[PDB]
């Protein structure tokens, strides 16, 4: 507001979108132009302060006036990080005479930060289609029988002494007394997701599908896997894939799609010819003979009944890595004939991978999470980005998975349970992801997101696996408590926040489920139509997602974050458009006045609520809406 020896807070902003920084992604060769944005005349001089891993050292940019916004309110003031191949952090200094304050990834500060600032990784790249799609998450068996011929019966074949057993569509997922959960089978299959291609791309309009194991294995879920090289028979063959593969990456159905495969890289299971515990393979395996010559691809404490794994279980028996140039990475990801690399190329082309307990992947048997562990997974981008550098790798990490990202040479992504799962659970339900008791306050929520979102470079929070649940936590649904409405409301902001918003089969509709196995449940395909509520406004959502790049691209900048109302706003805004969202956690009805000129709305120019389609006329930097309890609004213009 002027110069006072105060610098404002609430005029202060500055992220990686459009509209401050002129290159995000930038190569070896190219220049970092920064824009810092403050109330008109409210500061006396800004500075830019790096952090560059070439010298280890910090460096100093004086930042100059560059110009006013539309409206006249606020000053942008510039400065640039020049180029070069070196990983660069930054920050800002902001004076307003005997006022200093500092800004980085998590907003103003009183004292200088020494974590969360802003990142710079030369080269590093995040597919762009993986940043601006919607991903629909299916668990093969439970999601569509296209093909009851390879249905798996009951009796069909025993696993570990236990036959399997066959559900009627529809029944509980629980295994009857005799059987087993983990050998419960409802029929789906790949052609069942192929015929039901045209409900993913058009009714609800997602491009990205992910799903879970595909391959040969005995259990319902395949994270066993006996070969990464076959299809499961029950889900089809490898034919069956392609012609899926096909129909996903076809435009003539919709548009065009991308198909994600879940990597179960840590370990096989233990019916694989490698380990061949049972023998069920003429050839000799890791535990029928340590002269097998596969007897180097596992770890033995006291062969053969003892050996690593995922976390104990004796069915998952954990992989050795070794070093550089060992057969297991070539058999993974380095050979032209990898399980990695063959999906990865023709006649298959998939175009990415879900990297199942990641954090784990390691050598002689320890559990990852150290050096070995992120040598690998920097082998296995070489990989992957060296076959197609388009080609997605999102990791499985429950936390802050800033280890595996945050140096542009691993991950392009992560499961976001910590940066949006929780968070959003907690806030909309009063539950965890497992429905345990813990609730938020709007204020509290905000923060959560912003500290979660400040430990990811800019285009990996673009490219971050947003979900609501999926197949290893309870439903939103059962956390709901059966309140369709909170569903809305989840819908609502997973659409318009930062990263790839992504659908666990039946979320859309409302579906209910508890702990493993139950959140597992046969899709109810009465639900699935616009005739559910739900389902509605997932589509009209994922449209309004689809029509703006400012919800997957653009900046976010809070605007309400009221306890009382239990009201949340914030805006979504570019070079193009500026979306302001204002979300009602409360069980009543609230008139809200939406604060847009903070995202510089013109006076007079009209906002719409793609929700609604009624218009609105900003009138002294305001907007005022009137929002149902557990629901939202998308002011656009
Ligand atoms: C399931 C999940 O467990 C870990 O995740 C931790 C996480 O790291 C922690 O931070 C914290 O948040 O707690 C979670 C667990 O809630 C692990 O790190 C993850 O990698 C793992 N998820 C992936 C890996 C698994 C192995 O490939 C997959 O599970 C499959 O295999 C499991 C083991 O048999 C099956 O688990 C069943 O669990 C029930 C318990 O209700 C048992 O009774 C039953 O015997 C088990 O079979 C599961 O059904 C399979 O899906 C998982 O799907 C991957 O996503
Ligand atoms: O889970 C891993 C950790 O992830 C997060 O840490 C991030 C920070 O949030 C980022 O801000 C950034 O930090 C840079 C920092 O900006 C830069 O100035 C420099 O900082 C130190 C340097 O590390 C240290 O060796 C010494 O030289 O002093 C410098 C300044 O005084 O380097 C930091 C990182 O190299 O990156 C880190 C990690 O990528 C999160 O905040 C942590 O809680 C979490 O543990
Ligand atoms: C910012 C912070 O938000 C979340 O933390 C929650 C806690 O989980 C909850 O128990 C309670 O304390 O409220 C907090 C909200 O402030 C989130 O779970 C954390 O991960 C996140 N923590 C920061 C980000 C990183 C990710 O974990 C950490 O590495 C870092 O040390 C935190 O500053
Ligand atoms: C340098 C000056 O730039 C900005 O001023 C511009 C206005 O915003 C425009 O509307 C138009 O009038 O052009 C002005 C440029 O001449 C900015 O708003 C100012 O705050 C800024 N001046 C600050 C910096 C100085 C350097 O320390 C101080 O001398 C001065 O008091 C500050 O206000
Ligand atoms: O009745 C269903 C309806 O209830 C709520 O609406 C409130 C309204 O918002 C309050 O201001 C007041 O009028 O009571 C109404 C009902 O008691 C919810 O806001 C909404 O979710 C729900 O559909
Ligand atoms: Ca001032
Ligand atoms: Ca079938
Ligand atoms: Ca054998």
């Amino acid at each position: 507001a002027a110069n006072d020896n105060n610098v404002e807070w609430n005029g202060l902003f500055h992220d990686q979108g459009p509209l401050f920084d002129n290159a995000p992604e930038p190569t070896s060769t190219q220049s970092v132009t920064l824009k810092l944005r403050t109330f008109k005349g409210d500061i006396t001089s800004a500075n830019i302060k790096y952090w560059d891993t070439a010298d280890n050292a910090f460096h100093w940019v004086p930042m100059v006036w560059d110009s006013n916004d539309p409206t006249g309110t606020f000053d942008y003031w510039k400065g640039t990080i020049p180029a070069s191949p070196s990983i660069k952090y930054y920050r800002f200094q902001i004076n307003d005479g005997t006022s200093t304050a500092w800004y980085n990834g998590n907003g103003p500060s009183s004292t200088e930060p020494n974590a969360d600032d802003f990142y710079i990784i030369p080269n590093f790249k995040t597919p762009d289609w993986l940043k601006n799609g919607v991903m629909y998450q299916i668990f093969p068996d439970r999601f569509y029988n296209g093909d009851s011929s390879n249905d798996v019966q009951t009796g069909s074949y025993t696993y570990n002494g236990t036959p399997t057993e066959k559900k009627a569509w529809g029944s509980s997922v629980y295994a009857d007394p005799g059987y087993d959960n983990s050998l419960v089978f409802f029929g789906g299959d790949l052609a069942g997701i192929d015929q039901k291609l045209g409900y993913i791309k058009k009714t609800l309009g997602a491009n990205i599908l992910y799903l879970n194991p595909i391959f040969k294995a005995p259990t319902n879920h395949k994270y066993d896997t006996q070969d990464y090289m076959a299809v499961d028979p029950a889900f089809g063959d490898n034919s069956t894939l392609q012609t899926l593969i096909n129909d996903i990456h076809s435009t003539a159905n919709g548009p065009k799609g991308y198909l994600i495969l879940d990597g179960v890289f840590n370990h096989t299971g233990d019916s694989h010819p490698w380990f061949d515990k049972y023998n069920n393979f003429s050839s000799q395996g890791a535990y029928e003979s340590q002269s097998s010559p596969w007897y180097n691809y596992y770890t033995f404490y006291t062969w053969p009944d003892s050996y690593a794994s995922f976390l104990g279980f004796n069915s998952l028996p954990k992989l050795n890595y070794g070093n550089s140039g060992s057969a297991v990475r070539g058999v993974i990801y380095n050979n032209s004939n990898s399980v990695a690399k063959t999906y990865l190329n023709p006649p298959y082309s998939v175009d990415g991978w879900r990297l199942d307990a990641a954090q784990y992947v390691d050598a002689n048997g320890n559990n990852g999470s150290d050096v070995t562990n992120h040598q690998i997974w920097s082998e296995f981008r070489n990989a992957v980005k060296g076959v197609n550098s388009n080609a997605a790798i999102i990791g499985e990490y429950w936390g802050n998975a800033n280890p595996w990202t945050a140096q542009g040479n691993q991950w392009d992504a992560a499961t976001n349970f910590d940066g949006f799962t929780q968070p959003v659970s907690e806030w909309i339900t009063g539950k965890d992801y497992q429905n345990n008791s813990a609730s938020i306050s709007t204020t509290q929520f905000d923060s959560w997101l912003r500290g979660t979102r400040a430990n990811y470079p800019t285009n990996v929070q673009q490219s971050m696996m947003n979900f609501l649940s999926n197949h290893d936590i309870t439903r939103f649904a059962t956390r709901s408590g059966g309140d369709l409405w909170k569903t809305y409301l989840a819908l609502i902001f997973q659409m318009t926040y930062v990263g790839t918003p992504t659908i666990y089969y039946g979320d859309e509709y409302g579906m209910q489920g508890g702990a493993d196995p139950d959140n597992r449940r046969s899709f109810d395909w009465s639900q699935a139509t616009p005739s559910n509520s739900a389902v509605a406004l997932t589509q009209k959502l994922i449209t309004i997602r689809n029509q703006y790049p400012a919800l997957r691209t653009g900046s976010f900048m809070t605007l309400i974050t009221d306890d009382t109302n239990k009201i949340y706003s914030y805006g979504r805004f570019d070079n193009v458009n500026r979306i302001a969202v204002v979300l009602n956690n409360d069980s009543v009805s609230h008139t809200v006045n939406v604060p847009v000129w903070q995202l510089s709305m013109p006076n007079g120019s009209t906002v719409t609520d793609k929700i609604t389609g009624h218009s609105y006329t900003v009138q002294n930097g305001m907007v005022t809406v009137a929002v149902d309890g557990h629901y939202g609004a998308v002011l656009a213009q």
